[PDB]
């Protein structure tokens, strides 16, 4: 893992110019930059060292990512804690979050096959977290803003601040059984799947009661045989019946009330790849 002088971080971000701000997370602000004389594009996150929350997420992010390498996880390039700073340096994800291509956006809507391929990519990254590291990594904040898209639309999981060995995505079983299970990622990922299909927030607190939480509303509509009616209008008629059925049954299994009933990410990944094949 690389360490950057605080001067190199200023050079990368044209001295934290707000032209280069991409957004602000609860850790701090994120800047687009370039290092190595402009060959490598980067996203740079500045935390606040006097936030106890921030410092915990900072070391968690560095402890995790410095040992992981996977096509569908955002790579951490390096970091800077010089001058009592908290700076993280990642690969730039040129197409932003999955969420900003699903709704509340002026970006074009995504073809079904690319939506499916984005969800397979994320499922591969999550599968690697659960089976490819020394111990299972529980991401704990899987959501559509934490799936980033690079210049070639490769889906990548990000935001490892709450990782251990958001409303609407929270495993309801946590508030009841109180354990740490990777099945809590499966639950959140199932909500992500329903988001890709229906193109609406996982939690819309303005709706009728049954519809507030996508995780409950979409299973309910599928049982009633009306899931077709809350599908993204851009997707109407674009999904074959066998892909629709396989995709929806896979999402449904992920948001079961009990984590032990839920499939593994391996099983989920295989069923999405099966769905993609049934789409052709
Ligand atoms: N690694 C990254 N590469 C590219 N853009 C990123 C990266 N991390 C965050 N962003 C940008 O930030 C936004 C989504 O994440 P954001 O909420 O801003 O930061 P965080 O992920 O820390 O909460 C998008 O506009 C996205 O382009």
């Amino acid at each position: 893992c690389r360490h950057f002088a605080f001067a190199e971080i200023k050079a990368a971000t044209k001295n934290f110019d707000e032209s280069r701000v991409l957004g602000v997370g609860g850790f701090g602000k994120v800047y687009r930059g370039e290092i190595d004389g402009g060959t490598t594009k980067v996203a740079i996150k500045r935390g606040n060292p006097m936030s106890e929350q921030g410092v915990h997420e900072f070391q968690t992010e560095i402890e995790m990512l410095s040992k992981l390498r996977h096509r569908h996880l955002v790579s951490l390039i390096g970091y800077c804690e010089e001058n009592c700073e908290m700076i993280l340096v990642y690969d730039y994800m040129a197409h932003g979050t999955m969420r900003e291509h699903l709704y509340k956006t002026q970006n074009p809507s995504l073809p079904w096959k690319q939506r499916l391929e984005i969800c397979i990519g994320a499922a591969r990254g999550l599968h690697y977290l659960h089976t490819g590291a020394k111990h299972t990594i529980i991401h704990r904040d899987v959501k559509t803003t934490n799936i980033l898209l690079d210049e070639k639309w490769v889906a990548k999981v990000s935001d490892f601040g709450l990782s251990k060995t958001s409303f609407g995505y929270l495993d309801p079983e946590y508030f009841r059984r109180q354990q740490l299970t990777e099945k809590s990622d499966v639950y959140s990922f199932g909500v992500v799947l329903f988001e890709a299909l229906c193109a609406r927030p996982a939690l819309n607190p303005t709706l009728a009661k049954e519809q507030v939480s996508l995780a409950e509303w979409a299973p309910y509509c599928y049982k009633k045989g009306m899931l077709d009616q809350i599908v993204d209008p851009y997707l109407k008629g674009k999904i074959t019946p066998e892909c629709f059925k396989k995709f929806a049954e896979t999402a449904m299994k992920c948001v079961l009330d009990q984590g032990i009933e839920r499939p593994s990410m391996g099983d989920v990944l295989w069923n999405l790849e099966f769905a993609l094949q049934l789409q052709e």
